[PDB]
């Protein structure tokens, strides 16, 4: 009933979620000839790449997590809202979303949908009780107040075996947020609490990086991949690989082999970092549009992006099932700009008989290892090490949104890197265990 | 039952909480002949004065919150332990507290009881789920979910009543937290968000501060608090004296008037902040020392701030009563000083044969009302205005702990107070209402 934004003479673009994708859209229609909804379930765009940081208390909530409103200000052209998509229409042109229990169906005349993804449990959902896999600041809190509550536990503990569950770290998958959550955890363990502790040290604690597949960093080959694990083995982080994971609960995590030799990890603190998983809008899209979804249920969009049947609606970034493009930045980043492009195009009448297909233009990649270790690979270029960890810090900073924001950034990674003593290194028990306890009540 | 810290041959001192007056003793303590056992409810020493800007976006937690267990890394006779004071046993002489359904019964040769005091609803605790609370990280975060949340719901809402109702926010109490919380929530409406909204105007936003008292910052005097009025009014904050609430619910605040006619605030957030309330440990020492408690719990400590009957058990810090001395930091740093060198001396010997009373040194008191404008007075001197606001700043700024800490602080009020843009404008919905809901369904 309620259209939830203002009324509108022109043609009406509705953005659905306000990640890379469509924050792009958004800022490449500055000057179109068109009225811009954004409907998000945040007000803040998460630059998730630097997620592990907050996640291990390197950097605070808003270096990272600037508010929407405040990109778009000036763009007078853009409504931002909040708002959570519950229903998506295909032939009534409406988006159905809910916001605080109140209902709101804004029409569109065309869509770019990012909503994203997320980790996948292969179906062992209810893991999802005992192993969060960050992928927002709730999470990522979430995990912070863990990853030190483990400690705070583990001094107060005349029991031996208690102190070696707490003090044992699993990381499951074997990805880039696997190897980044894996490095930091045994950084933090060995370096910034090393004196902080009376009963135990912290230089004791076991980091876990566990995935079924069998090399690290599948995406960046077999030289990188041995690299980036000889890294992390000798900063004494237990590589285990082939191990797929079959039951998880609060007091670890049973794993079978490639060799059926099935055992148990005892370990208080999990994280799952492992597989992806589409935004359920997918589903809505495949009953109205009959598109295919791919395992994981990410789109089969036609090559302009569009959905069979109802052009002019696109799906872009890591929902978008395009072919070869990797699930990366810069292909949302990219998708979001050539649909922007198509529709301010199309709005001002000069639009080809025939669009041309999206071309994903590679631009390398990267994963930090840890302090002074990155990976990087560039076309035929591949380097490692401390100039590689540069090239990460570099990119990065370059993209956190106003400048006080890089400054401050800088200076805590001057420190953190430099010296002993992380920022941000607050648990409240409300953030570490509220998700939880509130699915443990909800029934 | 578990002793849940290490044990020792040496005189054993026990403190609890990590607030001022605790972690000043355990401070002063770093080369007495004592092992001191650190009992709080939360790893961080947090640092409340700023917490209105961190429940106002300014300035981020771990700023605000230093980790106790770092601050006192190398006092190598101290050891911190997480956990909820359960209760106190003055004959057995041990503190049995609990984490996460851990329990531990740590004693205690000398006890250092410095927990704090919080607000007070008068007994209409049933408040408290509309009406949130202060004095903790959790609850600036909650407060700062409500407040820009309110806003994001506005832009939505075709209902003016709806959004009139969305747009007004009430504070309650007219102490320094009360004028801290409705100057910022009155400048953020009037400046951060200006024209960040398109549905909305956020300078139509109303801000009504309430109190029960006769006059604002009461404890200031009249020459201080009327300038203070007229600068809330300034701004145009409502300032309503003399009204007492009789009800608080969900859309809003009946209150009476000191005519006694009986009106209603139509209001979706509400801040509390009047009265004081000392933390229940009062009340197991009253049972047990029969010492008396003041009408807010605090127990009426003896000249030494002993308790009766139990010399070298200390109650100090807000949680004590002592005629004169003001619930401010300099009287519970002071207390925990004068505590805390009783026990050396008491230790080390050439101790006097009674102890002389502890004497407040009185250095002052200030208190914000906006950007460029604070009250303060020292002795006879009232100073007030932009000198104030500097004098304000440069004090609280001093005690920062970590010289990064410093920097990062004043470049966020350099770009804040200088521009109207704000760094930390971060919120999410369980931030915003897990207590909320949490208690809700906890029954
Ligand atoms: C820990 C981690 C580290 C990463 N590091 C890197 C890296 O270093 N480099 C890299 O290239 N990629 C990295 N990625 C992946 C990268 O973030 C994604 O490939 C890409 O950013 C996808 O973003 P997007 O633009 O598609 O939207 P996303 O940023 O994924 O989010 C889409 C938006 O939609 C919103 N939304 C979700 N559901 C709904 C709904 N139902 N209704 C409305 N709005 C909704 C979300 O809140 C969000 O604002 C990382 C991912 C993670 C989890
Ligand atoms: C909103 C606000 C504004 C303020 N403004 C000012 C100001 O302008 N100027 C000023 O000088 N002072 C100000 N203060 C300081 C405050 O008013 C007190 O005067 C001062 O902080 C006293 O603190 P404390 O040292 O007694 O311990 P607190 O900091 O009050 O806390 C004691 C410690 O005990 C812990 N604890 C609590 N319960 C338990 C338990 N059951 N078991 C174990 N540990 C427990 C707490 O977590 C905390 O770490 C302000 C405080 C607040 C909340
Ligand atoms: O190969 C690359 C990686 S592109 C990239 N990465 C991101 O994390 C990212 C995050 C948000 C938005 C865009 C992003 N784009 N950069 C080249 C220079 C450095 C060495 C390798 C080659
Ligand atoms: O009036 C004062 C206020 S003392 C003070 N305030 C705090 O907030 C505080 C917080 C934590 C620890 C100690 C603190 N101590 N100081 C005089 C000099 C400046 C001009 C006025 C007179």
């Amino acid at each position: 009933s309620h259209p939830g934004a203002t009324a509108s003479d022109r043609h009406k673009v509705v953005i659905i979620g306000s990640g890379f994708g469509g924050l792009t859209a958004a800022k490449t229609l500055k000057r179109a000839d068109v009225d811009v909804k954004l409907i998000a379930r945040t007000t803040h765009h998460l630059f998730q790449p630097l997620l592990y940081q907050v996640a291990t208390g390197i950097i605070s909530e808003g270096e990272i997590a600037p508010a929407t409103r405040v990109i778009l200000r000036k763009q007078k052209n853009a409504q931002v809202l909040l708002g959570d998509v519950t229903h998506i229409d295909l032939e009534n042109k409406t988006v159905d979303s809910v916001l605080l229990g109140h209902t709101y169906s804004t029409p569109y005349d065309s869509l770019i949908i990012a909503a994203g993804a997320g980790q996948s449990y292969f179906g062992n959902d209810h893991f999802a009780e005992f192993a969060p896999g960050m992928k927002s600041i709730d999470d990522a809190l979430e995990l912070r107040g863990r990853i030190l509550g483990a400690f705070e536990q583990a001094e107060r503990s005349s029991d031996p075996v208690r102190r070696a569950k707490l003090l044992t770290f699993t990381v499951v998958g074997a990805g880039p947020t696997g190897v980044e959550m894996a490095g930091q955890i045994a950084e933090l363990a060995d370096q910034t609490l090393r004196g902080s502790f009376r009963h135990i040290d912290p230089t004791e604690a076991r980091v876990i990086l566990l995935d079924a597949a069998p090399a690290v960093l599948p995406p960046m080959g077999e030289k990188l991949g041995k690299k980036a694990r000889a890294r992390l083995e000798k900063m004494g982080v237990e590589v285990q690989l082939g191990a797929m994971v079959t039951d998880v609960d609060r007091n670890g995590i049973t794993v079978k082999d490639s060799d059926g030799t099935i055992r148990r990890i005892e370990s208080a603190c999990k994280v799952w970092s492992a597989g992806v998983s589409a935004s359920p809008l997918g589903k809505d899209l495949a009953e109205q549009s009959g598109v295919e979804l791919d395992r994981a249920g990410r789109v089969k969009v036609q090559p302009d992006l569009t959905l069979p049947g109802h052009p002019n609606v696109f799906v872009v970034g890591d929902m978008a099932a395009v072919e070869g493009v990797p699930g990366v930045a810069q292909g949302a980043i990219q998708g979001g700009r050539y649909a922007a492009k198509i529709i301010k195009r199309e709005v001002s009448g000069t639009s080809p008989k025939i669009r041309t297909p999206f071309e994903y233009f590679d631009k390398g990649s990267m994963a930090t290892v840890s302090r002074f270790s990155a990976v990087a690979k560039v076309g035929p270029v591949e380097f490692a090490g401390f100039f590689a960890w540069l090239c990460w810090l570099v990119l990065h900073l370059v993209y956190l949104v106003g400048f006080k924001t890089k400054i401050v950034t800088l200076l805590s990674w001057g420190v953190t890197f430099l010296s002993t003593k992380r920022g941000q290194l607050t648990i409240t028990e409300q953030q570490a265990y509220a998700r939880t306890r509130i699915e443990e009540l909800e029934e």
